[PDB]
Order: structure tokens, then C-alpha cells, then sequence
């Protein structure tokens, strides 16, 4: 199983992670969703990036094959501290962070609390504001197992249908049960859901204070994070540019691989 | 004088050009503005894309030190006849084009009426949508020499006032004293100056008909269009990037340089 990497005790979580290149540090951060992982977020992201970068992607604490502590207490600055323990546990004093959705807010959350460990950011469909609930999210946080509910998550997902296979509906349907997977993942955002939009979401007042080098990117026609969310934090981020891709979801690193990892690479490449 | 460059009759125009670079040809058209000319406004980026593609760069009718007819009729329509005057006698069939504001409205409107002859666009702080009139546009086009007034316009233009110099204000204000560029320039858009924003605009029907991959770019605080302008674009156009600059006024290509010449260079490398 390739999304299985190496393990390393992080803020008393065993994580799974992976750790591909050389050089300057950049930690990616995967989405929220069922069955996703490091490795199911960014395995065509890391390739590109390790040519020029020492690349990390763990999984949260809650998702993929990292440890699911009994009674553990799944929150915004719970996953922060995993994400500083991860770096901590590495020896990286100061990295870049990729944050995708539920990580692009969990990567503002990190940059807010450790400014001095946290270098540019780029965020991709980023939570970290306070958007209405949309049904695409509810969709995702509210899964429950079947073919059919994944083949609909990844229609959610995606801006060309054609991509969602009746093989990857089975395989991703296939990751989101494994032994206590939907377990974890159901008990992280229960009814009402906009508890936790908010919850993950940063004030307006802390993110004007962020002094990063900041790259917003997002899909025209996004159905889970609306444009507006990041349009928001294109004018809250002093340091920000945004790139809005049309013709593309929810998942920009696969339906604009190409273009998201030339506009990465020559975003670290400034510094 | 730099800004003087080759000569050739097109669409029965002497114009004066720039022509630097071997390969596929991109077609740069400039912004209005007084004293505005090719080579003021790409001189900077011409150097960067001539050494990957064939860089055409006239001056557009009224403006620059091409001819200036009597009697002439400044219009939308009469731009795009010299845009493809000029690709005509220079055997150009198709190429792709960046258009900066006004010249961004040209682009459009060449795309639209002449969609074989165009290849990709480029759309800066472009023209092309009806947004209402801004006290930065109104300057601009109602200008009068002096060089307060032309500091002003600087001002304006720049998100960093410190680029504002007496010299380089100086200068612009001695191009835009040189004979018979204040009358052509002034009797182009006279007020009410609503009309020629609305005039050089494209209807959202027509928009959403082109069928050309496009970059749209644009400074978070443009003074002088909106950005709320290139966002529609961004929503019109369907195969259609966007990439918004913060920390960036209305020239792009001057204030961030190097990444607005990386970003349109790539964007052509991908057809």
C-alpha cells in the first residue's frame, strides 16, 4: 500500500508521513474527506516538488494511517499542535506550507500561532474563513459508505465528470472502510457542520496580521469551498496573489496538475 | 528615441513598431494613457519573451509616433481594423496577444470579430467589460500636460509611490508634450467619458462565445479599473485563468515584472 509511508512519534502520535527531496522544507498538508491521506491528496504533487524541494506530507491525526487516539479530542489547534510536533519531530525550524481546503486552514491556524516556523503558504480551496455551509461539504463530512455516495463525493469533487471511474468510486470506497477510518472521520464534524466551518476558519482581524508570502489558488467551479471564500483571502492576505483556475473543482493538484505545480515551484522558487 | 522602432503601412497607417525575436508571434497591445506608446509600456517585457517568441509591439493609431490621419475616426472597430492591418502586412495569420487595459478592450474585440486570427490572450487591468467610470480613469484620459498632473497619474497608477520620481515624472510629461500627442490623445475620449468605457467594451453574450485559452491579470489595487471588472471576465470566459497580484497597481507588467513575465511566458510555452 503505497499511501503507507514512514512512521515517526509527533506530539505523542504515531504519524504516518512521507518525506521525498532535499533542501529547503515544504510540508503539505491533505484535505478532509473519507478515506483521504497524504499520499491520496499529493501523489502527483510530490514528484514534481522533490525535484527541488525536501518535501513532507504527513497524515492528520484522525485521517489515513496515522494513529487514532482513543478519546482523542479532534480540533483546530489539536491538529496545529500535530502539525508543529510533526516539524518539531524532524528538525524543521521553518517551512514552507501547502495547505489543501481543511489544510489550507489548519496552515493559516499554524502560521497564526508559529509565525516564526511557518515561511510562504500557498492555499488551495482553503477553509479558514467563515463561509456559509455548502451541500457539496455537507456531502463530504456527512458520508457514510457506498460506491454510489463516493461516486457522488467525487462528482462533487471534480469539474469533468468523465474522470470519476467506476474504479476509483470502488477503490476510494474501498479506503474510506478500513478499520476505523469512518469511525474517526464521522465523529469529526457532526450536525450542525457550520459549527465547524467557523471552528477551522481564522478571524478576519488575525489573518490581516499574516506577513507570508501567500498563493491562493482555486477551481472556478468549486462545489464544496465557494470562490468567494478565497476571494476574501485575497484581500485579507497583504503579501497574497491569487490564481483561480476555470474548468476546475475542488481537487486543483489533480485536474490542473501541471499548472499548480509549475505555479508552486516557481512561488518557492522567489524565495 | 527608443520608443521609435520600425515602420510599415498597415491597414493604410504608417506605424511605428516594435519587432524583436524569432517563433511563434504574440502581439503586444498597450494601454491608453498620455504619451503612452509601445515601447513605454513593454519595454520591459519584451526582452523576456522575445527570447522564447516573435514580439510584435506597434503603436496603436493616435497614440506613440505612428501616423496620426486627419479627420481620423478613433473607434473600437478601427483599432482591431489596425491590430489586423498590421498582422496582415507582416504576414501574421495567427497569433496570440496581451492586452494592457485599453489595449486588453482591443484584444477582445479583435478575438471576437477576427476569432482564426487569435491564438491566447492576455487581459490586463483590461477593458472589455462596462464598469462604472473611476476618478483614476477619468484622470487618466481627461489629462492636460504638466508635470504635476502627470504625477498624479503616476500616482495612479503605482501601488509603491516611491517609484514616483521628479525624473520619471519629467520624462512622461515630456512624451506627452510632443507634437500632436496631447490633440489626438485628448480628442479620443471627452466627456462624458462613460461612453468610451461602454464603447470599448464587449457585451457579456459575445464574451462568454470565445473560445480562446486565456490569462486574465490583475492588480489587487488597480485605481484605475476595478477588479471587480476582471472577475467578470474571469466568469465569462471559459477556458480562463485569473490571477490577481496583491500589492500591485495598474501596470503589472512594471510592478511585478518578473513573475507577470514568467506567468505569460509559461502560458504560451503550454500551446
Amino acid at each position: 500500500n503505497l499511501e503507507i509511508g514512514k512512521s515517526i512519534l509527533a506530539a505523542g502520535v504515531l504519524t504516518n508521513y512521507h518525506d521525498v527531496g532535499e533542501g529547503q522544507p515544504v510540508i503539505l498538508i491533505h484535505g478532509s474527506g473519507p478515506g483521504v491521506s497524504a499520499y491520496a491528496n499529493w501523489r502527483l504533487t510530490i514528484p514534481a516538488l522533490s525535484k527541488f524541494y525536501r518535501v513532507i506530507a504527513p497524515d492528520m491525526v484522525g485521517f489515513g494511517f496515522t494513529d487514532r487516539p482513543e478519546n482523542y479530542n479532534y480540533s483546530k489547534d489539536s491538529w496545529v499542535d500535530h502539525i508543529i510536533g510533526i516539524m518539531d519531530a524532524l528538525e524543521i525550524e521553518k517551512a514552507h506550507i501547502v495547505g489543501n481546503a481543511f489544510g489550507g486552514g489548519l496552515a493559516i491556524a499554524t502560521a497564526l500561532r508559529y509565525s516564526e516556523r511557518v515561511d510562504r503558504m500557498v492555499l488551495m480551496g482553503a477553509a479558514g474563513t467563515r463561509f456559509d455551509v455548502t451541500e457539496g461539504l455537507n456531502a463530504v463530512w456527512g458520508y457514510t459508505p457506498s460506491i454510489e455516495n463516493m461516486r457522488n463525493l467525487l462528482d462533487i469533487f471534480a469539474y469533468d465528470r468523465s474522470l470519476v471511474t467506476d474504479e476509483l468510486a470502488r477503490l476510494r470506497y474501498e479506503a474510506s472502510i478500513q478499520p476505523g477510518f469512518q469511525e474517526s472521520f464521522s465523529s469529526m464534524f457532526p450536525e450542525p457542520r457550520q459549527r465547524w466551518i467557523d471552528a477551522l476558519a481564522s478571524s478576519d482581524e488575525d489573518i490581516k496580521t499574516l506577513p507570508n508570502e501567500t498563493l491562493i489558488i482555486h477551481g472556478r467551479e468549486d462545489q464544496v469551498v465557494p470562490l468567494s471564500s478565497s476571494l476574501r483571502l485575497g484581500e485579507l492576505i497583504d503579501r497574497a496573489q491569487l490564481h483561480v483556475f476555470g474548468r476546475c473543482g475542488h481537487w486543483t493538484q489533480i485536474e490542473q496538475t501541471d499548472r499548480f505545480n509549475r505555479l508552486v515551484v516557481e512561488f518557492f522558487n522567489e524565495a
